[PDB]
């Protein structure tokens, strides 16, 4: 994704549930998901990638006990182009 380009509104869907991309959580992988998917699918089921199968136990205990789950810089770009869909899953 080029800089200041603007992102399909596809590429800004969540993966596994289809919403938009609330608090996005990219895995070491590099699969992203949705904090909400994240807490459900992963966090406390499988600690696995759900796209990939990747373990991710570790990265998870690193990531909670510092707040950095949340892929910061890409949930800023969501929130710039598709504000009002962002909006409407916090309601
Ligand atoms: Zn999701
Ligand atoms: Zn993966």
């Amino acid at each position: 994704l080029p800089k200041d380009a603007i992102p399909s509104l596809s590429e800004c869907q969540c993966g596994i549930c289809m919403e938009i991309l609330v608090e996005p959580v990219t895995l070491p992988c590099n699969h992203t998901l949705c904090k909400p998917c994240f807490q459900s699918t992963v966090e406390k089921a499988s600690l696995c990638c759900p796209f990939c199968r990747r373990r991710v136990s570790s990265w998870t205990r690193y990531h909670t006990r510092r707040n950095s789950l949340v892929n910061v810089e890409l949930w800023t770009i969501i929130q710039k182009h598709y504000p009002r869909e962002c909006k409407l899953r916090a309601s």
